[PDB]
C-alpha cells in the first residue's frame, strides 16, 4: 500500500520545492495551501507515493510559474559529482563489488553542500567500508557477464557520474549493449536524458527516456520505447527509492535494485534497518 | 489574528505523525489516521488559519479517530513527576526574587522533563540557565505592574511547567494583594496542563483555578468560556506562558499581557522579531 509516513515525507518535498523556488513568503504560503489540498486529494489507501508525489509536485511547478526549481541545485550536484568521481578513477581501483557499493553510495552523497571534491572523496572512501545489508552483487556479477543486453535505470544527477563508474566496469567484463534510462523531463533531483547525454553518457551506452517527469518507472504510463528496452534486458538496474517502490510490485528476477534504504517504510518494505544499503535481486524473500 | 506561515504544514504533519505513532503500533491504523490527517489538514490549513487553533482541531479528531483520549498520557506522567521533584530541589535550595522567579518559570517552558532519570542532574542544568541573560527581559514592568494589580490571570502552558510556574505564582502572592486566576485547559491537548493537572499541583492553595473551556493550545477568543471571558476581562494583568498563547492572544492591542516564552519555532520567532530560541520575558506592544 501506501505507508503512514508517505504523508511527512510528501509534505516536507513540497516544503522543499517552495524554497527553491522563491524567496517570497506569501507565495510561500499560498502554495503550501494549494499542497494540503493536493496531497489530500492524493494521499488515499489506493495511492502509489511515487506517482501521487509526483503529480503533486509538477502541480506546484506550475503553480510556482518554475518548470524546474532544482536547476541550480543540480548544476552544482553535477559539478561536484564530476571533480569528485575523477579523484576517484585516479586514486582507486575498484573492483565490481565496490563499484556497485559506490552506485549505491552515490545515491547518499548531496554533492551540491560539500567543502571541495578531495573532502567529499575522502568521506566516499571511508563509506566504501561500510557492509551491505543485502548483498546480490555477486548475482549481478555473473548476470552482466552472460547478458546481451542491459538496462540500467537511473535516480538522481550527481550520483549519476557514480553509475558511470558502475558502467565503466560492466563494460570491461560484459559485451551487453548498455541502455541507460533517465527522466523525459525535470522531477525534483532526478536525471533526465540531456543530463545524462551533458555527462559524456552516450559514450557508455544508448541514452534513453522513461517518457515521463515521474519518479521510478510507472509502469501504466512509461514510452513504448522504454518498455521495449525493458523487455528486450538480460538484467536490469535500478538505481534508489522510488525505481524500486515502481518495481517491486511485479514478478521479475531480471532486475536488482540498488539503494539506501534511508526511509523507515522502504527499510520496512526490505525488512532491513534504517539506512541500510542494499544490492537486492527481485525475488521472494522468507 | 497571527498569519500563517509556509513551514506550519509540515510542523502540524509532524505532530500528526507523532500522535499516531504514540498512540498505536498497528501500521494499519497508523496509515488510517494519516489518510484522515491529510484530509484534516487541507480543512484547517488555510489562509485563515492560525496555528495553534487549527492543529488543536486537527489532533482532537485524531484522537477520536484514534479512540484515545490522551496520547500523551505516559510522557506527561513521566514530566509531572521529574518537574515536582526538581522543583522540590529549587524550593529548598534557592532564594529567588522575582526576576529570577520569571526566567524560572520561561526555563521550565523550555525543558523537557520527560526525558533522563535524575532530578539533581536536571536541577543543577536549571541553576545554570538562571546565570542567563533572556533575550527580551520586560520584569521590571511586570514586578511593578503585579505589585499595583487587583486581580491576575496566569494562563500556563505544559505539564511539568506547571510545577515552575507555581514557584513563581507563589512569588507573586508574597508580593501583591491580587486574586489570582490560573487557567488551563478542559481536557487533554498534546502536553498542555488542564484544570486536573493545575489541581494537583496544589494551585488551588494560590489562586482560583480556571479552564479556557476547550481542549485547544493557547487561547481561542472566539471559543473560550464566558467565565474564562470574564476572568480575562478583570485581570490587571496577564501572564501568557509559551508559544501557543501568544499566537492566540499577540493579535489584540492590550498592554496588560506578558508573554513568557522561548522562540522555539521560527514562525514565532519571525512574528516576534527575535531570533530563533530566544528566550522572552515581553509585554504585548
Amino acid at each position: 500500500k501506501v505507508q503512514y509516513e508517505c504523508l511527512t515525507c510528501m509534505a516536507n518535498q513540497c516544503q522543499r520545492i517552495v524554497e527553491m523556488a522563491t524567496q517570497d513568503m506569501d507565495i510561500r504560503r499560498r502554495a503550501m495551501i494549494l499542497a494540503a489540498k493536493l496531497l489530500a486529494k492524493e494521499y488515499n489507501e489506493n495511492a502509489i507515493p511515487a506517482i501521487a508525489g509526483s503529480l503533486i509536485f509538477l502541480e506546484l511547478y506550475k503553480f510556482l510559474g518554475n518548470d524546474d526549481p532544482f536547476i541550480e541545485y543540480k548544476l552544482k550536484s553535477e559539478e561536484m559529482a564530476r571533480k569528485v568521481a575523477d579523484i576517484i578513477k585516479r586514486k582507486l581501483k575498484l573492483d565490481f563489488e565496490l563499484a556497485v557499493k559506490l552506485a549505491i553510495i552515490g545515491n547518499v552523497i548531496d554533492f551540491s553542500v560539500g567543502f571541495s571534491p578531495e573532502d567529499l572523496e575522502e568521506e566516499v572512501e571511508k563509506m566504501l567500508k561500510d557492509k551491505l545489508y543485502i548483498d546480490d552483487s555477486k548475482e549481478l556479477f555473473e548476470e552482466v557477464k552472460r547478458a546481451e543486453n542491459i538496462l540500467y535505470i537511473t535516480d538522481n544527477v550527481g550520483e549519476h557520474y557514480f553509475d558511470a563508474i558502475l558502467i565503466e566496469k560492466i563494460r570491461e567484463i560484459s559485451n551487453a549493449e548498455v541502455y541507460i534510462a533517465g527522466k523525459e523531463g525535470p522531477i525534483i533531483n532526478d536525471a533526465t536524458v540531456e543530463d545524462l547525454k551533458r555527462a559524456g553518457l552516450e559514450k557508455l551506452g544508448k541514452v534513453i527516456s522513461t517518457g515521463t517527469r515521474i519518479v521510478g518507472v510507472p509502469l501504466k504510463l512509461v514510452s513504448r520505447e522504454f518498455m521495449e528496452a525493458f523487455n528486450k534486458a538480460d538484467v536490469i538496474i535500478a538505481k534508489g527509492q522510488g525505481n524500486f517502490e515502481t518495481l517491486s510490485e511485479i514478478n521479475d528476477s531480471r532486475i536488482f535494485f540498488l539503494l539506501k534504504a534511508k526511509c523507515p517504510a522502504v527499510a520496512r518494505e526490505l525488512k532491513v534497518p534504517k539506512g541500510a544499503l542494499v544490492c537486492m535481486r527481485n525475488k521472494f524473500k522468507l
